[PDB]
């Protein structure tokens, strides 16, 4: 169940932009957007396929444990920071799509596809390319859909080891204060109209953790700061963080 | 460890005595402002509550970072504690009792064992079983603080892999886009000297830093320096902004 809120429009309009925020209170089990229409809204997850990629690489022991290193490739890329090596901490951190290619050929098509079933994951579908089917293929999964694949992460209720699951909650861990802990994922979905940025995962408090999934239109990399902004605003407004 | 007394200004500034200890993992070396204070042993208070949450996890005592335990009822000076808790929120506000319980339900024998396990400090826990490291016979170093950390932090320890996990989750202090810190402060005062303790780690995308520090701290009016002084020498030795 979702309760709409619209007063979170004003930070969308306030920043010339459009798009959704999706929160879920644990504790109350009730969720809350601003645009229920557009809440399950279905798009491509881009770089928030991070999170069930990971999963399935450290379940299939593609990925050995948080510290392997995948050794840059040689070849230039226009992000920097993908012109080196890396390892699952780092991947996740920098968002490093060709290490995640590389997981996915290694996984294979008959795998992923099974485990996206057990997951639940969107339409799980993952037509087109087995590197790329999650940036320019058939899946999508809407901003409700995630909270949903989200809530059985933080259980450790998804159909993988609880080894991988605390693994790549770890690798999440965005900010961590005396307030709150954030683990989540951005996204940048460019490749297939609309063009449009994710952020998606959960604020920790003492006693209650709060579930999040944004997504809003993105015409270009200039407004991809707004993710996080707007996220924040509205739990702020919420009084889920000070 | 090499010395490096130029941190003694950090001390200085604010008054203070004490010792902080770094270690760069990827270079395999030591820096200290006092060798023989990094050296000396002392009570480890709260910063016992990571191994004990290790063995408490390891046992079966702690089924998970979610178990609730409940408030005895008693009142008692640090607010937080009068109030349920978890693991993760425990660690948190270092809250003794909770961990008291632990300990009691650990046993001396089984705490022994594992204390020597992880070579921890002098692996002596005579005294009361439920506050040997408040006031009884343990006591540790910050260099020996830094080797077990070390441990840990490569799930080295002889407890399973996810006890390892779960507590170095529970030590979660901060985090941003530059550095992770996983930590625990103590400060012992039932037995002389009055000294606080910050020891840990520092995570960044290619190297951690370990680091142990302890101070003394007459009254808990200083206790906010522990953090700030460690802070300080990182920032000079250019492993934060
Ligand atoms: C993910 O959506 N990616 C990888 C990278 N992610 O950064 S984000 O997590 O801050 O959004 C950059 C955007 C996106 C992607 O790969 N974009 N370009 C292509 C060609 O798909
Ligand atoms: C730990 O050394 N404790 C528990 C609590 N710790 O907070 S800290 O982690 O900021 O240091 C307060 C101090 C200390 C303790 O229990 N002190 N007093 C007694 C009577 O044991
Ligand atoms: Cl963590
Ligand atoms: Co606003
Ligand atoms: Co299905
Ligand atoms: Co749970
Ligand atoms: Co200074
Ligand atoms: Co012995
Ligand atoms: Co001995």
């Amino acid at each position: 169940e979702w309760q709409e809120n619209k007063s979170w429009n004003a930070h969308f309009t306030e920043h010339k932009s459009q798009g959704v925020v999706v929160l879920w209170n644990e504790n109350k089990q009730q969720g809350f957007t601003n645009n229920l229409k557009r809440a399950n809204q279905a798009f491509l997850p881009a770089s928030t396929f991070k999170i069930p990629n990971s999963l399935i690489a450290l379940d299939l022991g593609v990925v050995k444990d948080e510290h392997q290193v995948f050794k840059w490739d040689g070849q230039t890329r226009d992000i920097a920071t993908w012109n080196r090596d890396h390892n699952l901490i780092t991947a996740m951190k920098y968002s490093v799509v060709p290490v995640y290619q590389e997981f996915a050929r290694q996984i294979g098509e008959a795998r992923m596809s099974k485990m996206l079933h057990a997951f639940d994951y969107g339409n799980e579908d993952i037509s087109g390319n087995v590197d790329s089917f999650w940036l320019d293929g058939g899946i999508r999964i809407s901003a409700t859909e995630q909270i949903s694949f989200l809530r059985k992460l933080y259980h450790n209720k998804l159909h993988v080891s609880e080894r991988s699951q605390r693994i790549v909650k770890q690798a999440m861990l965005t900010e961590a204060n005396g307030d709150y802990i954030i683990r989540a994922k951005t996204g940048y979905s460019t490749r297939i109209e609309p063009k449009i940025g994710w952020w998606v995962g959960w604020v920790e408090l003492d006693d209650n953790v709060w579930f999040f999934a944004m997504n809003m239109d993105m015409p270009t990399s200039d407004g991809l700061g707004l993710r996080q902004a707007i996220t924040k605003e509205v739990l702020k407004q919420e009084k889920i963080i000070p």
